[PDB]
């Protein structure tokens, strides 16, 4: 079958035939589209047939398709799953796997630095303190002194289900939030809950609004250990405008790492559940989201009384000034420091020449238009007129519970 | 089978069962999503008028009356004998407002009840049609203080009789490519544009003509007809800080009256059938003016602003935006021309969500249409989740007419 796209700004039409490749589902029928629903130990069975599909995939990506390599690595692949029931992933295989699995998150925007991953292996990693030492090399690493390197730590892969790695933080790095008894909220709201296990862990909360939070670290499925990084390693941008003095005090900063490690990392059917990988922020994640929304640190109001902006009737579209203004801090601070940054013009820019270039080599490209698309400026970005398909290839990096609402404690 | 959505703002869970009575596809399947794509017999037509009678009735809390049963088999001894069926005037109104209702791109439909319901049934000739439309716009226009309506012409029989408007919109300017190699006009109404020229309409080669209408009725060619200049109410627009602003020499129409979609009732087919309401803001200053295929104006503006544009990092084009849709937005609340800002118009569709999971079980939306082109997540749609079905009654999308029509 062949899928046709359009970009209704420009009237090129794209065809996609990757889409063929698909088995996993999205979770829309003929009858109803979820598109914007966030979230809509295997056996032998069905394991070789997985460890086949990704083998011939990495072969033919080679160009040692049906060679006698090749064969003899399917045989003893086969061979080590009837024998053990699973298998290891060769170094190359890991690293072909990784990147991979990038390619292919369709909700991914910065898809176009895919083939530039830095693979960390950490498969001999066999406690909580080994995995600090490999998270804090991975933080260094990708930091570099503010020109960031994307890079991705791999611990060993999941073998009956109650020995598993888990990082139980979010992100490795995060702000600590902090319920007050008259309701309201001191730092970060996302991670109330994550920050009342940690202190319950032990934790000693210096309770700020910008408190770096500690790293939740669980080895082998034993109870997770707590851990600070080194004050050292965690780079931070304080926030500045450049027209508007008054903007530094309002006390903002932001940390210059994303580096997300709660998701699930899966190649040729095997499962990776501690997997922490970092790129570079995009501005609007940020400025958008992590200051604006209503549910996060929320200063909307406060940069608008500063503006002094008819803030009496919505019309005025005092909310849409000021958040203009609070992207352009973020942007000029993290520049003038030097950290890796980029905007949603320059970015969304890049992904659709990404976008064809990948239907042109490849035959296709998922994307999720209702996350690849900026949340603010929309329909001034070419993504916004470009037409999606979305559907789930594999190597993939899929979400998973989180470990404290499933984890048998030991004590 | 019943399904949910979070609010991920404030965390509140709807369950959704109106789905179930979904019928038509959405170009989706298990594999993939098209949530993006823009465009994804008498055996056949008593089913079609059941479901809807049976809803119909049902609203009405008559559902298994001898009323409903009498109708019923008197609709199905229409159809056999006549192929096809009348609807009551009740049923044509309670149709109309629910195709509105259904329109699962429509950030609008909390106003969904108060449509104002034109039966022209009765036309039978395009100068016909004309009268009617231009009453339309008087009555929808009402001096600025807009009311909805829409305006039904005859039922489609067999195919070669349909009435149709061939405009898409009943009020759009005129788009004339020019030597330059460049657009004159809407670049949006090109051909259609040519199509008027081709049949008779003497361009007057501006910045803003407002186009003729171009009407057919009961199959036969489409002709063509001006609606009084002055019924066409058109808003000069100025900013309210920038003095240069209104040297842009920009202007819009104050009603937007889409004219080419299909209402489907019952299993019948109404092909000419324009409706409208009133702009939310953005879609004139963010999609009009701003689409680079449209009037794409944001560098002119960003220039008269003498912002920084060598670097896409200084967020000049955001800047622009956003003065651009203050002044549309203030160009018409200063003429006392009805407009909804994006903010209000996203609030009011969560509230509308709301009513509609609490009384009917659910609402039908397209998160990537009810989302604001501009300010996405600082709007409350944005962290709404939705489910996209097809209901009936329903505004369908059609081919051109010029596409189609046989001189
Ligand atoms: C190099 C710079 C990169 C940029 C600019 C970039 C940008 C983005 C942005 C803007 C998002 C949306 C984040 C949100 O709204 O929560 C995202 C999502 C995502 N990115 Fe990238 N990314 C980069 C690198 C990476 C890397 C290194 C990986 C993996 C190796 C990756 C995997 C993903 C995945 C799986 C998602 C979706 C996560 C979810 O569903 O919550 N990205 N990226
Ligand atoms: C009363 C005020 C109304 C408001 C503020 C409103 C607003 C909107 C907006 C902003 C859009 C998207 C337009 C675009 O991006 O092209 C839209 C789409 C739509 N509206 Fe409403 N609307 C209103 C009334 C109506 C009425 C009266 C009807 C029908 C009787 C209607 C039917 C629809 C449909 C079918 C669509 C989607 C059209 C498509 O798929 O291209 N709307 N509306
Ligand atoms: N730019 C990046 N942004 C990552 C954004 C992560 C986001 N702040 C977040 O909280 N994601 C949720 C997933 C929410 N669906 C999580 N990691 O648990 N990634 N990067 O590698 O460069
Ligand atoms: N506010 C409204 N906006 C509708 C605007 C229609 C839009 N400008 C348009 O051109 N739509 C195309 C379809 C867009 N894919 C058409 N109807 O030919 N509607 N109203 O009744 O109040
Ligand atoms: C409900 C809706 O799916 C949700 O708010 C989505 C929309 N698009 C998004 N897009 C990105 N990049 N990140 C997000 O967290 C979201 N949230
Ligand atoms: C390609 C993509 O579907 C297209 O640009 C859509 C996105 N969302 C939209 N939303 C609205 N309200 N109107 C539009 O015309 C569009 N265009
Ligand atoms: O406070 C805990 C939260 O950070 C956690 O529950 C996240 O919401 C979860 O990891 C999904 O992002
Ligand atoms: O110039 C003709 C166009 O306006 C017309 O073909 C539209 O693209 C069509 O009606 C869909 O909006
Ligand atoms: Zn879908």
């Amino acid at each position: 079958r062949f899928l046709k796209v359009k970009n209704w700004e420009t009237d090129v039409v794209l065809t996609d035939t990757l889409h063929l490749k698909s088995t996993l589902e999205t979770g829309c029928t003929e009858h109803i589209c979820m598109g914007s629903i966030v979230l809509p130990v295997r056996t032998k069975d069905q394991l070789f047939p997985l460890a086949k599909e990704f083998l011939d995939q990495y072969y033919s990506s080679i160009k040692r398709f049906g060679s006698k390599a090749h064969m003899d690595r399917l045989e003893e692949v086969n061979k080590e799953i009837e024998s053990t029931s699973t298998y290891q992933l060769k170094d190359t295989e890991l690293i072909y796997g990784a990147k991979h699995a990038w390619r292919n998150a369709s909700r991914c925007v910065g898809r176009i630095q895919w083939s530039k991953l830095q693979v960390f292996d950490a498969r001999d990693c066999t406690t909580a303190h080994g995995m600090f030492n490999y998270i804090c090399n991975h933080v260094k690493y990708a930091t570099n002194k503010g020109n960031l390197r994307s890079a991705i730590t791999i611990f060993p892969q999941r073998t009956d289900g109650k020995h598993d790695f888990r990082v139980w933080n979010s992100q490795l790095i995060r702000y600590a939030g902090y319920k007050q008894p008259d309701g309201s909220t001191l730092g970060d709201p996302a991670n109330v809950q994550f920050t009342e296990i940690c202190i319950q862990q032990g934790w000693k909360a210096p309770r700020g609004r910008f408190d770096v939070l500690p790293l939740l670290l669980q080895a082998n499925g034993n109870d997770p250990e707590l851990f600070q990084i080194p004050p050292e390693l965690v780079l931070e941008v304080p926030i500045r405008h450049p027209k508007f003095d008054w903007f530094k005090d309002l006390g903002l900063k932001w940390y210059g790492l994303p580096a997300v490690s709660n998701m699930l990392l899966e190649i040729g059917g095997l499962e990776f559940s501690a997997c922490p990988f970092s790129g570079w922020y995009m501005g609007t994640e940020i400025g958008v989201r992590n200051y604006c929304d209503n549910s996060r640190y929320n200063i909307l109001e406060e940069v608008a009384k500063k503006m002094d902006l008819d803030m009496r009737k919505t019309s005025s579209l005092w909310k849409d000034q000021a958040l203009v203004e609070i992207n352009i801090a973020v942007l000029y601070s993290f520049q003038s420091d030097k950290v890796t940054i980029v905007d949603h013009h320059s970015a969304t820019e890049s992904f659709i020449k990404h976008m064809e270039n990948e239907y042109r080599c490849r035959g296709g490209c998922p994307a999720d238009w209702v996350w690849i698309v900026p949340p603010m400026s929309g329909s001034i970005t070419p993504v916004f007129h470009q037409e999606m398909l979305n559907y789930r290839l594999t190597p993939s990096f899929e979400y998973q519970p989180d470990p404290w609402n499933t984890h048998v404690w030991k004590g």
